[PDB]
């Protein structure tokens, strides 16, 4: 029933979902206010763009893949979840609703 004031860091290629958060080009961060994205923004993935990341206070991550070192950095407060798809829309939905999976393997 609704949710609001979510915000993630999807990590993004140049069209579609990339292959891992080691290998994206930049993250897409998604803002969703009420079930729906009502804006979205684009951090390129070059050093400063992980730094941004950080103060952005993101709720969760989206990732098909995470190196080791990165997971034992960003998963001390911000819940990191595996794609399950290369649309980024279905990915998006199944966020909302909770219906991804929790990477606490990798």
């Amino acid at each position: 029933g609704h949710m609001i004031n979510m915000k993630v860091a999807i990590s993004m290629d140049v069209d579609k979902i990339s292959n891992s958060f080691e290998d994206c080009k930049y993250f897409l961060i998604v803002r969703i206010d009420d079930n729906e994205v009502k804006s979205t923004k684009v951090i390129f993935n070059d050093e400063s763009g992980k730094k941004s990341i950080v103060k952005e206070n993101v709720n969760a991550i989206i990732c098909k893949n995470i190196s080791e070192e990165n997971y034992k950095k960003f998963s001390k407060k911000i819940e990191i979840y595996h794609a399950e798809g290369d649309d980024v829309d279905k990915n998006i939905s199944l966020f909302i609703e909770g219906e991804l999976s929790k990477i606490s393997n990798p």
